[PDB]
């Protein structure tokens, strides 16, 4: 380790967050990192003893040193908890709990499609630390086009997940929204960003927020909505699910 | 601890494999291992350096020590290499580059579906290679939940044209012909071992197992399975064909 993060160190930064109170396993983490000239980048590598290591790659503002990457990698454990918030993570049960066919890895909401495991559509999507402005030109590149959205309007998200989530699905968006704006505010209030993707086959609108926090400069989460371009409701969708093979499919390492 | 096996062990058994000569890499494993009396089984943990962790279960046929579970470990590790000996080697080379759809990743070849996340991929499989497991030993989990079974002959080229297609036929058949001569004529017993062959048909899939028993200086036996798999369906089917090619599949992903 470069440098060591302990899990108090990390508990005593969760504990600024209104609203949380069952944080994720908090461990002590060793932390290494290399600066790149080429690209002008820092890759950080965190361990822990329980879970496998976890990678970053930002862009620094000033000379690498240790003091910016903890304060970097404190940025993305206060986003990766945000999750588990009161209020958001409530919020996010009541659209997986919503729907029988939506089931939940923790950062995946997916429609359930075949057993193996399980099998799934992704159609929601968390996305702690990152910000659609630092993925916008390889959407823009990969996607047909850029749409709008409607920010707070019930029909859009019944067309994004159907009538029978819309509800829940914009309660989720509004819920991060306030959070954002109302307990991680700034003097200068921070706008969310809100984009819609067109591709050959589906719709991805992303939801992305600053946040204020007093151990970091930045705290950013995005929130990825996918709409497939066939409807879930019928027609070919029908047909797609209950073909056997899918309950084979089988994922190697 | 509980036991070590060192590289040069595992590198000495495998050099004893007529037409080896790429195995995998070898590093030395620390091995612990556990005894269940409940079930009358041994729990076997494997660990290395580059590739932890392999894990492995068995049912001893007496007091179970370090020197069986030594054994047993060996003996997966033959069985995981022989799909390096040359003529094996060559034999599934031979399937998966006669058809552009099949892929090959680990043990599986099939019809790749996605890319996973972080360097997994969602296969279809056709074709699994199992080593070191026996057809005898899962029979009774596949016949519970299987519909029938059905008899299944080597010698007939059409009935690998059932499994696989024309295009693929004799490719497959020569793959296990070559595993089948492999085990006959380098792995012999002074008993001669005939091979196990079992066709299971379920509402949705055929399964066919081709199993082995090989005979090796520093294990009690050497197994290997060649599991192929027909759908409801044949590959080069159209109804099938468009299938694979819906935008959704790409998009699929496993909890
Ligand atoms: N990557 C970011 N922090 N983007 C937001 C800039 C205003
Ligand atoms: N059912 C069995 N696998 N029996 C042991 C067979 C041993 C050896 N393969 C032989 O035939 O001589
Ligand atoms: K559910
Ligand atoms: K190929």
């Amino acid at each position: 380790t470069q440098f060591n993060i302990t899990w108090e160190e990390q508990l005593q930064a969760l504990s600024k967050l209104d609203g949380l109170h069952h944080p994720h396993k908090l461990e002590d983490i060793s932390v290494h990192w290399v600066f790149n000239p080429v690209d002008i980048s820092v890759f950080v590598t965190c361990a822990t003893m329980s879970s496998h290591n976890t990678h970053y790659t930002f862009k620094p503002q000033s000379s690498p040193d240790d003091a910016m990457v903890r304060e970097y990698v404190l940025s993305r454990i206060i986003a990766d908890n945000l999750k588990y918030v009161d209020n958001l993570y409530l919020a996010a049960g009541a659209v997986i709990c919503g729907n029988d066919e939506y089931i939940s890895d923790g950062n995946v909401v997916g429609i359930h499609i075949a057993d193996g495991n399980k099998l799934i559509l992704p159609v929601i999507e968390f996305m702690p630390g990152v910000h659609v402005d630092d993925i916008s030109d390889k959407l823009i590149k990969s996607s047909s086009y850029q749409g709008i959205f409607k920010t707070d309007n019930l029909e859009e998200f019944e067309f994004l997940v159907d009538k029978k989530n819309a509800n829940n699905v914009k309660e989720l968006i509004l819920a991060y929204t306030d959070y954002f704006a109302n307990k991680l505010a700034f003097k200068d209030p921070a706008e969310p960003a809100v984009e819609m993707y067109q591709f050959i086959d589906r719709t991805e609108v992303y939801f992305s927020f600053e946040g204020c926090h007093p151990d970091v400069e930045e705290v950013l989460f995005t929130i990825k909505i996918v709409r497939y371009n066939q409807p879930l409701n019928s027609t070919a969708m029908q047909v797609f699910l209950k073909n056997p093979l899918l309950s084979h499919i089988r994922t190697v390492v």
